[PDB]
């Protein structure tokens, strides 16, 4: 159900990174690095495990999760949150919540390329991820 997700993945567009990550209480330091940051993704499943690896010259994270059963996570800027990832519509959908907060970060295959879309209050952000070549 997930497999053409699967493999390795780098950043070539961002829109409004900034935004959302300001959305979040990111200090303006960090969010200057991560502007000009392009991070590789990495998702593997075993069974019904997932693992996404994102790693960069700046942060690195790795969470693994079964879809559809709630998880602990410390996210890159350090929330600590209660997670899910589900297929919804085709999509990977991670739900983040934490003090009442609710973050998504949404991933959708559109003509080979993956589009991850990260929503925090009123912020939106599209970041375009293409596979290894
Ligand atoms: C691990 C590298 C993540 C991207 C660069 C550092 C951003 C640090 C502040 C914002 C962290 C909040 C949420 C994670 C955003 C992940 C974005 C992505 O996978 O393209």
């Amino acid at each position: 159900m997930v497999d053409a997700f699967l493999g390795t993945w780098k950043l070539v567009d961002s829109k409004n990174f900034d935004d959302y990550m300001k959305s979040l209480g990111v200090g303006f330091a960090t969010r200057q690095v991560a502007s000009m940051t392009k991070p590789t993704t990495i998702i593997e499943k075993n069974g019904d495990i997932l693992t996404l690896k994102t790693h960069s010259t700046f942060k690195n994270t790795e969470i693994s999760f079964k879809l559809g059963v709630e998880f602990d996570e410390t996210t890159a800027d350090d929330r600590k949150v209660k997670s899910i990832v589900t297929l919804d519509g085709g999509k990977l959908v991670h739900l983040q919540k934490w003090d009442g907060q609710e973050t998504t970060l949404v991933r959708e295959l559109i003509d080979g390329k993956l589009i991850l879309t990260l929503t925090h209050g009123t912020a939106v952000c599209t970041r375009t991820y293409e596979k290894e070549a």
